């Protein structure tokens, strides 16, 4: 019931008040979850939703370290181990002065269920410290790393907790940590940790991931309905990591890709993007304050200062830049010129108010949250070393997230299918990521 | 072999109180007497006498609390008795029989069944004397919790991989691996296979066997020039063994003309399709859920005691119980001219039928390797938990398939090198003790 | 000291939504000044810094199961503060109102009675918010089980070391010991504290606080001219601490004139008697016979609802509960006279009575330092059990007297020294601080 | 060059004065990664080098054993785990009664690269014990064997450190090690070990591994410069493991192989070899002059193969085989490339001339690697945990040698070297080793 629901929330914002982070990321998500929680009257019957809420480990820890002056420094260092019913602890570690039990309990619970859409076996957990990378020298960031890793890896393991980049951790850090890891204890255990390079391996397609990922489960959201990327016209906002390969990908698929934004403006190319245009695009968004401007201009293309791409007739929508960039009266532009398919590079583009609107009437709408993913995915490929083979030429890794992708699509379908509904893929999607968890908890009984 | 006799009488003497074991000895390596012949060197390292010794016993108190909050007490036993091609492997038994002897027999064969498979798996097997028969499910748990609790530090992915058997399903598992990976603080979900698909079981999993037989009669149907195409296939039992058999007979473009409950034989003549097999999985599926209601709901004959032996078939697949198929039905089954008979269930055709299916020179496949796809298939799943994916159902099968041809081709037919013509049951049997003999001998003396 | 300052500064900070721990930091920082100032090395290392931070802090999930089969999930604690000089030590609190901040008070806090006692014990404290009131014998069971399952990769004899506290008693203990045995496979009865005589208990545990306290103030009372000796002693409380005070002043000649419960005080003029004490023993662990019977038994004197405070003594022990001895009733006892007061039992001093209490220059013995007897027994069983066997009660009382006595010493000792003359509290808290200090001085950075 | 490289090679020559074997291998090693050390000053800023040339781990130990008579024997044992970035420790085991640190400390060194080399993760080390196999009863090498594996054990495993056969260790000790592996942690755990039986983890296409592996490298090589082994006349020396199945893979890509020696002399077939000549030989106890004679070919005695005119010349022999008269005779009859089944079947100076022609030139260190990268296919299968066919095997390998190659040639061409094998493939097994020492910091 949503009266169970409801009760839950209840407790927790007042349990945990002083944690503010949090307590939004359980109502965020269980609200979400009514009707399934309705379908499941057991649930309840072994306190599901409480247990759920409560992370199965939580590991704080000093952490003394010494700076190029020899000025001793002391941090605190997190590892949250929320959920491990369908795999591993997995999740990343954020290096930020702002990092707090509560936040990391928030990216923790949320990774449990992103980790659980995948389909991979992946389990629930985010780290982190206050340690502020900001300013360090390369050899403080490896020392405050040894120190963080002299503790962290008797908690963690290929079998047990594999972590991985994020805010003021990354390919850098792990190695720095892993270099450590393996000094203490005493073999390979690459497996221990993802985000690394390739030498030590690390895995190919990890930067394309993410935005080759969001056009790989937009092509089957396409397939549901007899259409596909095949000629037709593309629109992206943004011009970072998604966003790159976003158009790589789309134009692999044959589409015609005719925007990229930053903050400031929009590129129009008519006659859409190419390799040599694309690439070069890149070349000044790696070199600040190269703008998106400079692109238009070399190249000969309307540019659109202040403006974003939505003002354009596209059979695609793919938003990867910010947060909210998608609001209602851009989705009413969109609509009316005629948008068959909108999707979520970014994190949460799209308002709640575009979601519906787009979702009806008309237009399909993928999710950021599964139709983002792909990096989430081939963390999860990564472990695939556990193979202990040479990676994979990058056309077998590509090969394995194209499918993986398929099967959140059709999982996340066939999720709201169920529980009456059908193609609100929004509800995908939450469901199935809570499902997969849900199961394998009844399964394992009362224990965790 | 005076050498097999002499073992075989040893043990006969040593483990007289060990009837079942000591009977699958005798019953077992008095089938190699060639084997050993034409090995001396297995005598000069005591093999057989090591072998037929476990390496490992662990026996264990396990006390419990019913719902009632009353205090219960079983024993828990492992035994893990071979582990030379690797990780021991077999399933856990739940019945209030189990004892050492038994533990022991079953443990014995694991060994030579999942050799046969041609996976690396060893043999091993494992229970408590504890009664799932009226206890709740949360009694259940309890009890798996507190059987775990002592298990977890003997068994692992690389060491010890249990699995479900008479008394433990799915259900079982899962209680356990839900202890068990809160014990050890890991994922490490190799430690179990029949697993829930959520933590990593396998697909195909509930097909496994009834797949695997009929991938395992084409493969002798196919070296006779025959196959299931277009032929007249009989099934006995409705479990689903008989279920995926059926299923996978008619993917061959076999027709399957019969069924069956203890009750009684069902037949149709135009052949199950698809959708007719749907509905008797349904209603076989709990509870009183009968055959002859299937038989009703289709307008279908209903044979209300007799079993499907008489219909005369191209090929028989008997899939209900031990000794569902003695000498009256294997008469019928010649004169009528079938073809070929394979074992789905446990050793359901008597020996004496076994005949002489000899004469009309009938294809037979021994369940030892034809309902052998379960246990293939958990190494299968063992694989998948070993690669951090899961395979999709088409791969897992495509699998079970090429396993089923080799269990065949090279278990039976060698077989052949010793000379027994072509004898399934003795050619594959051999061809699983000779990979643990190989293994064992490379080792060394330790174990 | 400015360094202090700023470590007191920036811990309200970053801890604000912490109080107790705020607070704790605050009232123990604030008070080793001088040591700080007589050490520049300390801030070149970042010591407070650092001793402020647990070492590890573990939380983890206890689901359990109620008497009638619905499911409850509490949150486990066990903060690892400081492990420098021996194995984390601290006990376990089982109470709803528990949290990070509470663990992290304690925890600090017993990093320093811990080190004070001059046995190798680090500190730490844990716990849960699960509220024992209630709740069935056997559900505490199924509770500690749940609880220890995940806690015992995390301690150990050699690691981490817990103990009792509110709502963690010899049954608790025994709860989670049993537990850990059948979960690690082996002894190990050095993992906790507080345990049964039956696996590794220590003979004068009972004991250990009241016999400590004596002890100690005399000690104190000798480097101060006199002792028990024919002194006029006035005790409160019936309990554990109350009873062994009594019984060990008696052993030095003392006259012991009072005992109280809830419900008052009695007053024996002539002084309890080795027959007298065991009678009154025998009652106030009789629910519900209670101090009153006692009297009314022997034609003593009884107070009803009140306090042994107004009643001239040498020597108030002060032994029930947190501020019993309080403003108006601290000048009584200095009317009356009173020499020395000592606390056995907790904070039962409030911070005016300790106006202060001299003033008047009457000797003070803290609770800190003088109720330390259990602490440091509790580190003889961790001894015992390492030697494998059990010392006489003679051997226990006799190493628990050398310690309280090197406990005041050390505390008036360097304790000085430092500046301030014979002040025990500060004397006690410096020295605990200085054994972590050096200690920590000595391994480097991290920890 | 660089005077990095010399210092350090310098130090490394003071230090090490008694391990002659292992100095040779630094100077050797070291001297010709001048311009990748150049073209990195960030490694000397954090002491690469210096470090790479200590092993991370060394561990000896007494291995006390019985013989078949009751005497007690007591011998040292060796496991050098030199360098463990790119995987866990790997590397063969010897037993030899010439076996000390000197010589575990330089073969490890090399192995690490040669390991790189080969794009699979596996790490470096070499192992061994002084134990002197000859004349030893199956049962006294079993025991010994076990005395050996009851110390070893502890330090290695199938994440950790996993031995493999050398001189002294064929497939029958590598079964009596991971017996007693086994008996002792009490898990399968097999991979541990690699050379081992089939039946209990051995890989297929093991035996054929080196001598494939010759033949798919060069065929890359072959296919960078628009040719293939197709067509050619191809000449081998040598008679043995590498030399049968080089030429059976060769034999495959329709190539006519015309020669076959052994420390007496050579056939010449110019008809060519085939499945069932070459089924013939092998001969074992016997030699190749009666093969001929069997075949009624011409037979040469004393001499090498390298005077016959070939496309393709495969020395698979032994060292220093090809001396400069041949390497000269070679080029004058049209020779188009060489590669090395053997190990440094070349000497520099007829290395020098044929990359001064003209010829194609596949260093030993690549392109005799086969049975170090399907070695690290058997711990991939090991870990599946399955069995691949010998012809998944197979495909694999012809893949992985074909990387190795690309991967030569790739680091050559990035330091301005265009197209000299031998300098790429010191390269690549250096620049993986060093990016990932760089990446891991330090710690090792």
């Amino acid at each position: 019931m949503s009266k169970y629901v409801d009760r839950v929330i209840a407790e927790v914002e007042k349990k945990y008040a002083d944690e503010p982070e949090f307590v939004q990321t359980v109502e965020e998500v269980l609200s979400s979850l009514g009707p399934v929680v309705d379908a499941h009257p057991e649930y309840e019957e072994v306190a599901l939703l409480e247990r759920m809420v409560i992370p199965e480990r939580v590991i704080e820890f000093r952490v003394p370290w010494e700076d190029d002056n020899g000025k001793v420094h002391v941090n605190t260092g997190y590892r949250v181990q929320f959920n491990g019913a369908i795999g591993p602890y997995k999740g990343g570690l954020r290096f930020a002065p702002s990092v707090n039990l509560s936040i990391m309990k928030f990216l923790g619970f949320e990774q449990a269920f992103k980790d659980s859409l995948t389909t991979l076996p992946m389990g629930g957990a985010k780290g982190g410290s206050d340690f502020d990378p900001n300013g360090k020298s390369d050899r403080e960031v490896m020392r405050f790393c040894q120190a963080f890793m002299t503790e962290l890896y008797r908690h963690i393991g290929p079998d047990i907790d594999v972590p991985a980049g994020d805010l003021g951790v990354g390919a850098r850090e792990i190695g720095y940590m892993y270099g450590q890891y393996r000094k203490i204890v005493g073999g390979f255990y690459n497996g221990v940790l993802t985000g690394k390079a390739r030498s030590f391996g690390g895995s190919l397609i990890r930067p394309e991931a993410t935005g080759y990922g969001l056009v790989y489960f937009t092509e089957a959201m396409l397939k549901r309905h007899g259409m596909g990327f095949e000629g037709m016209r593309v629109s992206v906002s943004g011009s970072g990591n998604v966003a790159q390969y976003a158009i790589e990908k789309a134009m692999e698929f044959g589409a015609r890709v005719i925007t990229a934004s930053d903050s400031s403006g929009t590129v129009v190319d008519e006659s859409g993007f190419t390799k040599e245009k694309l690439a070069r695009l890149i070349e000044i968004k790696a070199s600040r304050d190269g703008r998106v401007a400079d692109y238009a201009k070399e190249f000969g293309l309307v540019y659109l200062e202040g403006q974003q791409p939505w003002s354009l007739p596209v059979d695609i929508a793919l938003p990867c830049a910010t947060q909210n960039e998608l609001d209602v009266d851009a989705a009413h532009q969109l609509i009316a010129n005629g948008v068959k398919a909108v999707a979520e590079g970014a994190n949460m583009p799209t308002t709640i108010e575009a979601t519906e609107l787009f979702q009806q009437a008309g237009v399909l709408f993928a999710p950021g949250k599964a139709a983002n993913a792909g990096g989430v995915a081939t963390s999860g490929l990564e472990m695939a070393q556990n193979a202990a083979r040479l990676g994979w030429k990058a056309e077998k890794v590509d090969a394995r997230l194209h499918h993986i992708m398929t099967d959140i699509h059709d999982g996340s379908a066939a999720a709201a299918e169920r529980y009456g509904l059908g193609y609100n893929l929004v509800a995908g999607a939450n469901i199935v990521g809570f499902q997969k968890i849900a199961d394998a908890m009844m399964a394992q009984g009362i224990a965790w």
